[PDB]
């Protein structure tokens, strides 16, 4: 091999090994190899990186270079003729709610984050690459093909860097380049309290013995809480509203604000450690404010686990469920927990669910003043519209009684994301989220669809007629030879999302084994499992079955009304039900007694 000790990891970490909680950067999960799952390490290679110079170098770079004969297509271009539409009507998924969408990119955020290089406190070429479009070291730009309407109006390129890597942060030359990521492969609220220390640390309140997080100092959400701002200038949630001068939430991971509902959701489940803490100190009251914490916090992970494995991974698996992910039959230390990189790209599937409108309503869910519909560019990175504009009430109605976006080989990825996505660096609603995600799959050295479809023990089309047949449509099929020129071009993203949906499910045969074997993975490869003996006990156990979105709801916002099942599409008021009639989480199997 090239080194097998490799790399910059937080350093000085040592194991307690006989603590009941899980640490803050995933390390001492695996007892016998603690590293497994943590934080700040490479992305786990599942097959061997695919790179135009077999190290580093991605495909599209050199011009000349081909891959199996052929000249890959341009991003956008693949974009602009597969993944763009312009007519919304009809695209809703009948049977999904908006929090559908939603939680996806919760449990997403949970896993993975493959951060962008720097080596840049000033640096002048992220100006070269924004205002010349030059390719060279970590910039690879998105380029423009003929006839594309942003030429008129936006320049020949979107600019766009390389993802950071491991070993360091320098050209090199070791191993192929491996991704990082930068949060714990463990669903384990990462999201919530953060992957590193120093970070994790600054969200806590710790002027009080509470074990509480810090809380939003300037602003209430009707006597209940927001996160703290994240007052580093400049702000990109600054930036789309000059004078409103709100600035971004700080969470415990820093996508949090990159869209309005994504806020709001961070919004609850914050609050919700509060209420736990509190709730735990009228029980025990001889507790100090480390345990509160970790107590809490414990829970929290737990909530996050169960409603993502027992209400939302069945409806986007769906058939294929039972085939990836079997029943739980205990921890086994022999599974490699880590989150994939060809995973980061599975689960992007999401992409396609996004709608493009976003609503308020009111208490009887009906429209919320004359602005109650907005379109999705306006809320990226918009704290604003929260703070100033209603609190997160009506948001939170929005997300139960709307749709998510179904997906549909002709109509992928709403023009809100493919046209006038905001890239928090840059002052332009202007990027194309698929385009990116195309670029990515080659910055990250992806295997060709083909090359997916065997490690999966599906069949690889070799021909037109095959993809055909596969794709269940000949239109599709076409374009995207066009372009590729050979299934096994096919970058992963769009070829996975392509496939048509399995039964009762919402991603397709391929997707559904990438998501199904990851998800296996991180459930078996997890020692902190809610359902591992020893974690909780059984009487702990038989409270936290209880637990719903729809319960997070009542017990920290002013929603009175909600549905029993908030995942599927819920009419108001047949489908919505009085918060009373929700069951709660009981705590008392927390009271601990002393003697
Ligand atoms: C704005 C964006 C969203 C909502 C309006 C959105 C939504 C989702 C859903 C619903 C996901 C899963 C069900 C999901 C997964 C992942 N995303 Fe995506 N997303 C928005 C915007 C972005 C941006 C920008 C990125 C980064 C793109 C890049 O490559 O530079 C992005 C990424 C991801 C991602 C990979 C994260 C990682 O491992 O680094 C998902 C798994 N999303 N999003
Ligand atoms: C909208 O989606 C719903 C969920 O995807 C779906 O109903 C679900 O159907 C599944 C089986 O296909 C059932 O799952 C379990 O529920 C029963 C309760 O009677 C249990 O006893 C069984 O163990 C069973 O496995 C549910 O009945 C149901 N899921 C939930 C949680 O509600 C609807 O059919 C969809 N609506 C339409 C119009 O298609
Ligand atoms: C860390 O936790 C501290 C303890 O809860 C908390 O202090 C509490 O702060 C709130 C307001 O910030 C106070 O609530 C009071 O608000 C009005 C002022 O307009 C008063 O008139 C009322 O008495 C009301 O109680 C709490 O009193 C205060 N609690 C205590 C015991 O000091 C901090 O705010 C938390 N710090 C962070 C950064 O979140
Ligand atoms: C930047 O954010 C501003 C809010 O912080 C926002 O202005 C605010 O929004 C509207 C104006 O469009 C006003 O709402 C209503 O207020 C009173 C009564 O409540 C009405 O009489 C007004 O007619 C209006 O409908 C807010 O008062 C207003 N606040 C201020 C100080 O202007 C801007 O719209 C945002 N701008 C952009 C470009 O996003
Ligand atoms: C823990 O999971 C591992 C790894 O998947 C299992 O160990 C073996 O895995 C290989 C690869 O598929 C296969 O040979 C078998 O599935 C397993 N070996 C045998 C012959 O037992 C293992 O089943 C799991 N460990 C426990 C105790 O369940
Ligand atoms: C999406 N992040
Ligand atoms: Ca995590």
């Amino acid at each position: 091999s090239w080194e097998v000790g490799c790399g910059a990891p937080v350093p000085l970490v040592t194991c307690d090994e006989q603590s009941p909680y899980r640490t803050i950067t995933g390390d001492c999960n695996n007892r016998r190899s603690p590293a497994l799952g943590a934080a700040n390490r490479a992305l786990a290679r599942w097959l061997p990186a695919e790179y135009e110079d077999g190290l580093a170098v991605p495909f599209g770079w050199t011009q000349r270079k081909t891959r199996n004969g052929f000249r890959v297509p341009l991003a956008r271009e693949v974009s602009n003729k597969i993944v763009g539409y312009l007519d919304e009507e009809g695209v809703l998924d009948q049977n999904r709610s908006l929090l559908f969408m939603q939680w996806g990119q919760i449990v997403d955020h949970d896993l993975d984050f493959a951060p962008e290089t720097e080596l840049g406190s000033s640096e002048h070429s992220k100006v070269q690459c924004e205002e010349y479009c030059v390719q060279g070291d970590e910039c690879f730009p998105i380029m423009f093909p003929k006839n594309d309407p942003k030429l008129k109006t936006q320049g020949k390129c979107m600019p766009f860097f390389r993802a950071g890597f491991v070993c360091p942060t320098p050209p090199y030359q070791s191993l192929a380049r491996d991704q990082i990521n930068a949060v714990t492969s463990f669903l384990d609220a990462s999201l919530v309290y953060g992957s590193e220390p120093s970070l994790a640390s600054r969200l806590r309140n710790l002027s009080s013995p509470l074990g509480l997080m810090a809380v939003n100092q300037e602003a209430w959400d009707h006597g209940l809480a927001y996160p703290p701002f994240n007052n580093v200038k400049p702000s990109p949630c600054e930036f789309i509203n000059t004078t409103a001068h709100v600035p971004c939430f700080q969470a415990g991971d820093s996508r949090a604000s990159e869209q309005i509902l994504l806020a709001t959701v961070h919004t609850l489940l914050l609050r919700e450690h509060n209420r736990l803490a509190r709730e735990l100190k009228r029980l025990n009251p001889h507790w100090d404010g480390e345990m509160l914490y970790q107590e809490a916090r414990k829970i929290l992970g737990a909530f996050i686990q169960i409603i993502t494995f027992r209400d939302y991974l069945p409806i986007v698996l769906g058939s294929e469920m039972q085939k990836w992910i079997p029943p739980y039959q205990g921890y086994n230390n022999s599974v490699d927990p880590r989150i994939s990189n060809v995973f980061t790209f599975a689960f992007r599937f999401g992409h396609m669910e996004v709608p493009s409108t976003v609503s308020r309503l009111d208490e009887n869910y009906q429209p919320w003043g004359p602005e109650a519909e907005l379109p999705l560019h306006t809320l990226f990175f918009n704290t604003w519209r929260i703070i100033k504009d209603g609190g997160i009430d009506p948001l939170v109605r929005g997300l139960l009684a709307k749709n998510s976006k179904l997906m549909n080989q002709n109509k992928m990825v709403t023009s809100e994301l493919r046209n006038k996505l905001f890239q928090p660096t840059h002052k332009v609603h202007g990027f194309d989220l698929a385009a990116i995600n195309l670029q990515r799959c080659r910055d990250h050295g992806m295997p060709g669809y083909n090359s997916w479809r065997g490690f999966c023990g599906l069949s690889q089309p070799k021909t037109l007629k095959g993809l055909q047949a596969v794709l269940k449509n000949k239109v599709l099929a076409k374009k995207l030879l066009d372009l590729y020129k050979t299934p096994d071009n096919i970058d992963i993203w769009i070829g996975g999302n392509a496939e048509p949906m399995v039964e009762r499910g919402r991603v397709g045969p391929l997707l559904a084994c990438l998501l199904g074997r990851q998800f296996q993975q991180i459930r078996d490869g997890d020692r902190f499992w809610w359902e591992n003996p020893g974690v909780f006990t059984e009487k702990q156990r038989d409270s936290l079955q209880k637990v719903s979105f729809s319960r997070l709801i009542c017990d920290n916002t002013h929603i009175t009304k909600v549905p029993l099942h908030a995942f599927q599409a819920n009419n108001y008021p047949h489908d919505f039900v009085d918060c009373s009639a929700v069951d709660k989480l009981d705590l008392s199997p927390w009271a601990s007694r002393e003697n």
